[PDB]
């Protein structure tokens, strides 16, 4: 049982490695393999120091290994120290905050984005006094620096990209080398992706795959004279190091040693290093999905792909005897539950009874199932797959029948009324191939007949079906009571509250039963008769909001309401949406809340019991009845048991199924996956830990050579993140103190955009920090260490100014000032462009295509859109959607004005901009940002300045999680331009104007793309 | 299926053309007794209708009496109109009407546009619009270019932008359309 | 919607600036909803957001009133977002 | 202080057999002044302690009356120990 | 009859002994399965447990999984050792 062996990096005949997370030196001479540090969370970078005795390490922390920070291992007595105090943000695609290289001096270089306003800027500085003091080298982001003959060698964006194999976009490796003191030039700039170089004698070492392969290569100090080293064809080469005479590197979980004098190839003999425990405990509440209500006030619940029947407490406990995977459970009768069960064949339909202890699982291979509800008489389940398909399997046969297929989306909201008869489920559909809204009518199936009937048109959304009791009435809900509600900001008008429920009576003549009409005055008797329904179709008094859910009663009606909010923390900090369960009293019209801050809600099969997730994460239940006698749901008495390795093959070969099911191109889909899929299942067994097989399982995803093909989420350790304290403040250690070398500040009056110092009433710049809450900070005394360790709360800082100047303060140490140095940029950029074009250009910065992109784009635009120029930046545009609803606003073409008697002129549009416009991007824009970049320059916006985007427009819909919580990401969705067909996926966009963005650019401290982009404005704007 | 789009009989199931009335809360109507005044007494309340149709269908309903119809009104006359677009068009062609260029405006343009936008041609009519401010946000909204498509590995092409008019756009406007309805006729030319 | 607080030491206004979007439910489209959040500006200079809540004992008092750059001393109140027309700072509460 | 329930299924009784010492606090010395608790007997075998809330579905029931070692199946019933002089089982609460 | 002092599966009205113990949560134990890990992990819940007696009796119960039985087992070597000198003094000497 060998380990999967990673990262390496070689000194003399000594060479170290990672295995199983942890850090192992194995020595050629003697061939003993030894840890040498282990315990402080994931270590994915290991760098021997110049004279070999001390270690720089890389490790990450948080259940998702999302923070960082780096430690010295000292080998000479065994001591391990933390070195820096930052808490990098990391993903797994980005592992941000690591060692670039080491200097003639021998002092360590890190790459690291922790005091920048963005994640892609990964500056150089070079550590101090081991972490005390860190001293910026000004040459701009960069991966990898290295030094020849005096002069530096640049590698930028060089790290791995497994999840991306012939990677050709804008953001690929490349390098740059110092040719006179302070002027740099570009050597290496291949087509594809140069990463891990190294330097052996006078030649640069790296890795890429332009022949179609990862291989091995090599230029000198100029770029020039490549040559190939090797011809590798199993698994591609990764994290080349050296110590300037041999080159270490790993390949397909094994260590290789390559020699530059015979270019000679030898592995390096290792054998089992580490086997930890295979059958592990978890916590059931951390893998927790889909609760249920069970008859005898029983309860169900799927966790880590393992399903249970227990009361509440948790005190009686059942475990479905069912092998890995089981995707929903249903209430299935008085003691049955039904299930979906997913294998690598797909989804089946399956039943259990915990009283007898019988199972049975049918054969008939569902595809892939999204959703599943069983009728309350027990004989048969109705089901929804990614074929677009809901369906009928009889529960005794399990023969299944279809409904119907929708061309659109997945029918995933359905209903059964209490008498088994009919099935009204929402319908997605559009009247042509190209609309660009998908619609949504209720259809109903009627089990006597198999004929379906429409509820309703199909102009609009129309959802949440629900029949009442006794099977009369068909309740359900719709976003087609429009009426505006306006932007307070942008001139706007919007559709908040436009939900409104409607009923549809099965029995033709018998009334909308919540209009009260007396009975006395209404000829009842009639036959079911689904025939023109939705023309009987009457709306209930309820007030519009925004409803999803309504629960017809006796003489009351529930429904769920979600209160009109605001989209930034769901969309980047995966907030639930919240909600609350009112109730209309249909005798006297009137609403109650009945619960509030849930985030989901179940309804028994019988009505009487409600199952709700609320906003602190924990289940309860209560009687409809008395919502009152609420009791927490308890999982978590009993502990989760599994094997490692058998999740492990399960995981992969979901993710590897998941890859070939949603990838774009159906066709090519095939025999991409049957042509990785044993290459990479042979490592599973050599992994131990998540990290290892995120390794195997990323290189598999990197196959498909398209973007986004992404891992996030998950657990990999259960280390707490790492912890940073700031006061949005950069310090520089002067003599024996820390001074405030700037104190960030973007719009003073705008939340959580300046150093919380100021609000006490001065600028902290150039003030000196004598002490935290008592302890004195400076030489001897690591600043970011206690801030560190003080923040989330207030503390005491003193300070002291040029003179007789001394401050006492509470201050608020925040956990992160990222958006504060960012505002603070913009800000900045925004100052510098009105001074340089003397009032007459305007500038806004667009962050990313999301809600964030719209926050900013907005807060600028109304201020700077009315300048003689625009200058609109999407530098370093994480991407997102909203592209098209900014270039909407930018397309406004100023044509009137209105004179009023007094005040000034209100030109109109009202969101036009006035003149011309101009556009700057770089490397670090891209997916959204690739689409505004090529629609700026398509449209004739204006002419687009910088370099080339990233190049990744095939975008996601992620719809599952792996049974650990991981959300891996399948380029599903090809964008395809007119006239430019897909070429823009694994390319990018070319601007205008190039304006390369250099070394020595960064050095002398000028930005050259906006100083370009202001220059060629004031050029347009002459005449 | 839309709210306030219908003449209350059609809640209970049938479609009232052709039938008579014969009475309205036990008082007969016809020659000799004016409905519009009959009506007029009962607005604001429910009261006993009775319908007789061609043959033997006789009905009695609790019907609710409006102190208006107009939108219903103004709603058929927009259904009416889209459907005879399509039917002369052969399905090629779609409609959208803008009453006025305030918040009616704004509800009945994406009424329609999530639906009409992307057929071959696009008629937009503002005839008899009253005015208002929201021309601008209208405009803007015709004004997208149809540029690319998304293709999912299962579903349909998702057009970008998503509000862009697909094909070749026509505006029809009279003498009844006025103000910001002024405004959106010349920009709409300009 | 400025307020001075009853014993003229604080200035409490309304800012529609916590810009966050609020998603349109039939159109693409979004728009600045609830993005109404109250302010603070303490009218001597190192004095902290009264609604902050900072120990008298840990706050070195005194100061004269000084309206210079008051805006750069500003501070939100731990208000949710929403949309308000007027506050009302009292004693030990704010409407 | 036995008891039946309604149904004639369980026999509640009370015991002085939680011994536990209280301490004297003026003389070192201890007695048993709280080891009062109640328990219960299902007259019928494989019934289980109706108080300990085993699901019905996960109970296999049916049986005849059996007295016999009926002391091997007592079992008590979740109340703090105390001084206590009868027992009421009630359908869904004990006195 | 005292509380604490016998295996919980007595409540169910069977002593155990000699019984085959098939399973616990629907997962064999045995020869291939180590039971005391098995119930390591259910320790302080109640577990469905199989039981195969000598002849065709089997059982099905939810037996509470303990977290400690020592008192249990003390309480039994007290009373074996009571038993035994009343016997081999023939009830004359009490223990």
């Amino acid at each position: 049982m060998p380990n999967l062996l990673l990262n390496p990096d070689i000194h003399g005949d000594r060479i170290i490695f990672v295995c199983c997370d942890d850090l192992w030196e194995h020595d050629l001479k003697s061939g003993s393999t030894r840890k040498i540090v282990s315990n402080l969370g994931v270590i994915n970078n290991a760098r021997f120091f110049p004279d070999g005795r001390k270690i720089a390490i890389r490790v990450m922390r948080g259940s998702s290994l999302n923070t960082a920070d780096l430690y010295f291992y000292n080998g000479e007595n065994g001591e391990i120290k933390r070195i820096t105090y930052f808490s990098g943000k990391s993903t797994g695609r980005r592992m941000f905050t690591d060692v670039a290289g080491f200097d003639p001096d021998g002092n360590l270089i890190i790459s690291t984005d922790a005091m920048q306003p963005f994640s892609s800027m990964t500056c150089l500085y070079r550590v101090e006094n081991d972490g005390i003091n860190f001293v910026p080298l000004n040459l701009g982001p960069a991966t990898h620096i290295l030094f020849a003959d005096g002069r530096r060698v640049i590698g930028r964006n060089t790290f791995e990209l497994p999840h991306w194999k012939g990677y050709r976009g804008g953001t690929r490796g490349k390098i740059w080398i110092e040719v006179n003191s302070g002027a740099f030039k570009k050597i290496v700039d291949m087509s594809t992706h140069v990463s891990s170089p190294v330097i052996v004698g006078h030649r640069i070492y790296f890795i890429t795959d332009i022949d179609g392969f990862g291989q091995i290569y090599s230029t000198d100090l100029d770029g020039k004279d490549l040559r190939k080293h090797t011809s590798f064809t199993d698994y591609y080469p990764r994290h080349l190091n050296t110590d300037g005479r041999r080159i270490l590197f790993s390949k397909g979980g094994s260590i290789y040693i390559f020699n530059p004098d015979t270019e000679k190839i030898e592995k390096i003999e290792i054998g089992d290093l580490e086997s930890p425990e295979d059958r592990i405990i978890s916590i059931p509440s951390k893998f927790a999905e889909d609760f249920s209500p069970l008859d005898g006030d029983l309860i169900a619940f799927v966790s880590r792909g393992q399903a249970f029947i227990q009361d509440v407490s948790g005190t009686y406990v059942l475990k479905v005897p069912e092998p890995l995977r089981i995707r929903y459970v249903r209430r299935g009768g008085d003691t049955k539950v039904a299930f979906i069960h997913g294998t690598r064949e797909g989804d089946f339909l399956g039943i259990y009874d915990y009283r007898t202890g019988k199972a049975e699982k049918f054969e008939e291979n569902l595809g892939n199932v999204f959703a599943m509800g069983v009728d309350r008489n027990g004989k048969f389940a109705v089901v929804a797959n990614d074929r677009f398909e809901i369906m009928t399997v009889d529960l005794e046969t399990g023969k299944p029948t279809v409904i119907e297929r929708s061309r659109e989306a997945m029918i995933t909201d359905f209903t059964i009324s209490d008498n088994s008869r009919f099935i009204a489920y929402g319908f997605p559909l559009k009247h042509g191939e190209t609309d660009g809204y998908v619609m949504q009518a209720i259809h109903v199936y009627d089990m006597e007949g198999r004929k379906i009937f429409a509820a309703t048109t199909e102009n609009s959304h129309d959802y949440a079906p629900a029949f009442d009791a006794d099977s009369k009435n068909l309740y359900y809900l719709s976003y087609r009571s429009l009426d505006p509600s306006p932007d307070r900001v942008v001139l706007n008008f919007s559709f908040e509250v436009v939900s409104k429920p409607f009923v549809i009576p099965l029995i033709p003549g018998s009334p909308n039963p919540t209009k009260l009409v007396p009975r006395s005055m209404t000829s009842e008797a009639g036959e079911y008769d689904l025939n023109d329904m939705y023309k009987r179709s009457s709306p209930i008094n309820v007030d519009p909001g925004d409803y999803r859910m309504i629960i017809p009663l006796e003489s009351s009606i529930l429904i769920y309401s979600v209160p009109v909010h605001g989209e930034f923390a769901a969309y980047y900090q995966g907030a639930p949406e919240k909600g609350v369960l009112l109730k209309y009293d249909v005798k006297t019209r009137k609403v109650t809340e009945v619960k509030n801050n849930l985030t989901d809600l179940r309804l028994s099969a019988d009505r009487k019991t409600v199952m709700v997730r609320k906003d602190d994460g924990k289940i309860y239940t209560f009687p409809l009845e008395k919502p009152e006698d609420e009791r927490t749901v308890e999982t978590d008495k009993r502990p989760l048991v599994s094997s490692i390795h058998e999740e492990f093959l399960q995981m992969y070969d979901e993710a590897w199924k998941l890859a070939r099911d949603n990838y774009w191109n159906e066709a090519v889909a095939k025999e991409i996956s049957e042509r990785i899929y044993e290459k990479y299942r042979n490592l599973v067994p050599l992994c131990k830990t998540r990290y290892d097989l995120s390794n195997v399982i990323v290189e598999m995803q990197g196959e498909y050579r398209t973007s986004h093909s992404y891992e996030m989420g998950g657990t990999f350790t259960d280390k707490d993140p790492f912890r940073s304290g700031r006061i949005a403040c950069d310090f520089k250690l002067d003599g024996d103190h820390y001074v405030v070398a700037k104190a960030y500040a973007g719009d003073y009056s705008n939340e959580g955009e300046k150093s919380p110092i100021f609000e006490y009433g001065i600028d902290p710049t150039g003030y000196l920090i004598e002490d935290i809450d008592g302890e004195t900070v400076g030489a001897g005394s690591n600043i970011y260490r206690v801030l560190s360790e003080k923040a989330g709360t207030s503390a005491r800082i003193r300070l002291s100014g040029k003179g007789g100047d001394k401050r006492d303060l509470m201050i608020d140490i925040l956990d992160d000032d990222r958006f504060i140095r960012y505002r603070s940029w913009v800000e900045a950029n925004r100052r510098y462009v009105h001074e340089r074009s003397k009032g007459t250009i305007g500038y806004i910065h667009i962050p990313d295509m999301g809600m964030m992109g719209l926050n900013e784009f907005y807060r600028l635009f109304i201020n700077e859109s009315s300048y003689q120029g625009l200058i609109v930046d999407v530098r370093f545009n994480g991407g997102g959607f909203v592209s098209q609803l900014i270039i909407e606003k930018l397309m406004n073409k100023r044509i009137g004005y209105d004179n009023p008697r007094r005040g000034t002129l209100s030109p109109y549009p009202t969101n036009s901009v006035r003149g011309k416009i101009i556009a700057i991007t770089n490397e670090y824009a891209g997916s959204d940002g690739d689409i505004f970049s090529f629609s700026f320059k398509k449209l004739g916006l204006g002419k687009l300045i910088g370099t080339r985007t990233w190049g990744g427009v095939v975008g996601i819909t992620p719809k599952r999680r792996l049974i650990d919580g991981t959300v891996l990401t399948q380029p599903e969705f090809a964008f395809w331009f007119r006239d430019a067909g897909f070429g823009v996926e694994n390319y990018g966009v070319d601007p205008d104007v190039e304006i390369e963005y250099a070394p020595h650019d960064y050095l002398s401290g000028k930005d050259p793309q906006i100083d370009y982009a202001i220059d060629a404005l004031i050029e347009e704007l002459r005449n």
